[PDB]
């Protein structure tokens, strides 16, 4: 596979301790050999005054995603941080839970790039995002 | 100010109940003229797991900050939607809270261009952004 750190989702769900990807129910739901996967809800954490998903709530999932993989792909000394990120808002989820679905773009050495789409419940997309990562060491 | 909607801060921090904006404790601290602000914590809230402001929480004030602002802008009946949103992280932050400032670079009829940027307590920024809006109709 792409990955240099070998982890078990049960393992990638406990990073999330006490953090903000615990704190928006964001779960990681696939590990593949070039793709990771989470879902996240659509209620009143991740509502925006309307009623419907916060399009800073698929930006989080996005970012969350994008450097968990980065993390993936270092070696035992070395950190991943998210640098640069942008997300384009196609379509509203008013119900439901949303599924992220990141790839990589480009896995230098220094850097990379990773494309995370936002699914809503009926495979729609409804957000594409980008992440640029720094590897730092 | 150059607001359609005349609001105040408790009018303002009174749409955040029951939505993330509430969740992650963000508070509109400054309604200015043409000015818009609120601040974050950086706790347990809006961490990731090296005890760092996540950078999807930065992300999330922005797009808040922007619709809002957007959202002012709108006579009655029309709508606001965030269609773009990105951002770069120049600073880690890890404890205290963090200020979003926002400010508008283009209104526009059906599209708007709203700036953010994000400081850390010493006013050093560590986050900037743009977010992109759609008036309808
Ligand atoms: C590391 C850079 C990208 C480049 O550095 P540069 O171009 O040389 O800039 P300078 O070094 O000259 O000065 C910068 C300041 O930073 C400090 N510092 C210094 N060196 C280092 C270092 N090696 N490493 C760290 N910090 C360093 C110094 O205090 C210095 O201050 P000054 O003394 O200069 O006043 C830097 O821009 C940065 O840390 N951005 C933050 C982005 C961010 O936090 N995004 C969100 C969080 S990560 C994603 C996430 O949420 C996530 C992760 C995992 C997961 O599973 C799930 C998830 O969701
Ligand atoms: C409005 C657009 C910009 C126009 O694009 P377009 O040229 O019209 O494209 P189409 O019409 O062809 O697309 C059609 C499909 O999508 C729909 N559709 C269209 N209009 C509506 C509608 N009014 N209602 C429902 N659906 C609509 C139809 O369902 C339709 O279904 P199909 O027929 O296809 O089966 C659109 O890109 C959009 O809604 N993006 C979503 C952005 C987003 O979710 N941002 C995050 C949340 S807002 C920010 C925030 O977080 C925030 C705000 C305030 C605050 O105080 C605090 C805060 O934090």
């Amino acid at each position: 596979m792409i990955w240099k750190r070998h982890l078990t989702l049960d393992e990638l769900n406990a990073t999330s301790d006490n953090t903000m990807v615990a704190h928006l129910g964001i779960v990681y739901t696939r590990l593949g050999d070039d793709v990771l996967e989470a879902e996240m809800p659509v209620d009143t954490r991740t509502h925006q005054p309307f009623g419907l998903l916060h399009g800073g709530a698929s930006a989080a999932l996005a970012e969350t995603l994008g450097s968990m993989a980065g993390f993936m792909m270092t070696r035992d000394g070395q950190c991943v941080v998210g640098t640069e990120l942008n997300a384009t808002h196609h379509r509203p989820v008013s119900e439901g839970k949303v599924r992220g679905v990141c790839q990589p773009l480009h896995l230098g050495r220094q850097n990379q790039s990773w494309e995370i789409v936002v699914f809503d419940e009926q495979g729609r997309r409804c957000c594409t995002c980008r992440l640029g990562t720094a590897v730092l060491g």
